């Protein structure tokens, strides 16, 4: 038996990102950052040595409408590539029928992000008007959330932005993030209150979220549809909710050493 | 096939008694956002129910020499009931012997104080005595601090537990009663969501002050192992997804309220 557990992860600030000196290291201590260290915790209170891995087509998971094929992180989950997934992976009714999700260690809901003087207070405010395109993270939660609410304020938006060009969505959040920084004003970005507040901490802190989120919901860790691992898992989740230790990696890894003051 | 007992509490607003009650009958004599939800929950489940108001009033404790459960727990892990749908919240304990769903709604503990109260914080509260605190017996918040050690939690636990008059209530209703019969002597430690709704209802005399002390979520519950668990699940997801549960919390915090806004 004992097996070193598959970790699949996503390289993605601040959860996990590639250590200074990483080229002389080796293994897990190759990474730092909220999922390495909550990933460390979960191993040493379920009693398994791990092995973290990148997903390789750096995605987060959704399925093709037409091969019907998942990718990304969800992807390596239900064809066996890994054991667990230990990120940023949004608990969603879609992705929860083919795996299991641990109760939720993180909070989060959609929200904007903008270039600090745009004039934009709301998601009302950018189905409005026009002059200021946005977008979404493509293979993620967030562009399902627009493709499949039925709320009519939202699927305007949805009705826009799929039909918009030059394309408005994008491939990493680093690059939705330079979007907005580089377009003056006249691009917004929709994505994940955490990582809209961690970019709001970081130089040049040229980027600010507002208004309230769109939704609410949170991160999961998963599994394989009736792995062995889900129970342990989740118990382990919830006593390090209970003791505090969620709430210090949170302040760890995105206020204590934030950088706009 | 036979209907479903459901085992809830009398709590605003998730479960109140509507003002005619006394010419109703089986669950029309309820109203309230719990009261909502279960309809939502057995329509896409599938099933019909009984709602029945939890014997002796409480949400769940261990008698720590019997090893007994009592509340809405002790239902569930006696078989006196097939589901738990009522502000109630995941804890690990709790998980050990009842399962439960994605949490439906999210909470943190807080304090309530008759406007005007010198409290900014838990910390001023632990480091005085004019002012008297406390929690509601039998519940996950009294737990909390029996079971903390962050330095000011621990610190406010010992001076719980040994002040006399009595510091601790059986219902949030005569902890609300009591904050505002006091002049600002009691100061009351409850959840948010409960905390944010008695802010909002006339004589709009308490307030909810400082942050949360933790973050976490109630969940619909369900006897270890039980059928009723998947789909309950999958509805919660559903329902969250299409903006129902969002609906549903304006509808009974915020839409109608009564100290203006
Ligand atoms: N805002 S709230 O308190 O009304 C609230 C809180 C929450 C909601 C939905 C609403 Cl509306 N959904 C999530 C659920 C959706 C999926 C992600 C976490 C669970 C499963 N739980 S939650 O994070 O506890
Ligand atoms: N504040 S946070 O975003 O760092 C955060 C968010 C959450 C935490 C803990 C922290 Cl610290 N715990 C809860 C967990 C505790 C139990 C109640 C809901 C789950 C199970 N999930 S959560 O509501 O998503
Ligand atoms: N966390 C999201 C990815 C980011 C986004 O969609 O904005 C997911 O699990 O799909
Ligand atoms: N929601 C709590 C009861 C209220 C409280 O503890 O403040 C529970 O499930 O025990
Ligand atoms: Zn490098
Ligand atoms: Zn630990
Ligand atoms: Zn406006
Ligand atoms: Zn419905
Ligand atoms: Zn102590």
């Amino acid at each position: 038996a004992n097996k070193t557990v598959v970790v699949t992860t996503i390289l993605e600030s601040p959860y996990v990102m590639m250590k200074k000196n990483h080229e002389m290291l080796e293994g897990n201590e190759r990474y730092e950052g909220y999922c390495v260290d909550l990933a460390a915790e979960i191993a040493k209170h379920c009693g398994f040595k791990y092995k973290l891995t990148i997903v390789g087509d750096g995605k987060y998971g959704a399925r093709d409408a037409d091969t019907k094929i998942w990718n990304g992180m969800v992807g390596e989950l239900v064809y066996g590539k890994a054991d667990i997934a230990i990120a940023p992976l949004t608990i969603t009714l879609v992705r929860e029928e083919v795996i299991d999700f641990s109760k939720p260690f993180m909070s989060l809901g959609i929200s904007i992000m903008i270039k600090k003087g745009t004039p934009i207070e709301s998601a009302e405010d950018l189905s409005k008007q026009t002059e200021i395109a946005y977008g979404t993270l493509d293979s993620g939660s967030t562009k399902e959330f627009f493709r499949r609410s039925k709320i009519a304020v939202f699927d305007k938006m949805w009705t826009y932005m799929r039909s918009a060009e030059p394309s408005v969505f994008v491939r990493t959040t680093a690059e939705g993030v330079a979007r907005v920084r580089k377009s003056k004003g006249k691009y917004a970005y929709l994505l994940e209150s955490t990582m809209n507040e961690y970019i709001e901490q970081r130089k040049p802190c040229d980027t600010m979220k507002v208004g309230g989120n769109l939704d609410s919901k949170g991160y999961g860790i998963a599994t394989p549809k009736g792995s062995s691992l889900g129970n342990a898992v989740n118990l382990a989740v919830l006593k390090l909710s209970e003791q505090g230790l969620l709430d210090k990696l949170k302040n760890k890894w995105w206020y204590d050493k934030g950088e706009c003051g």
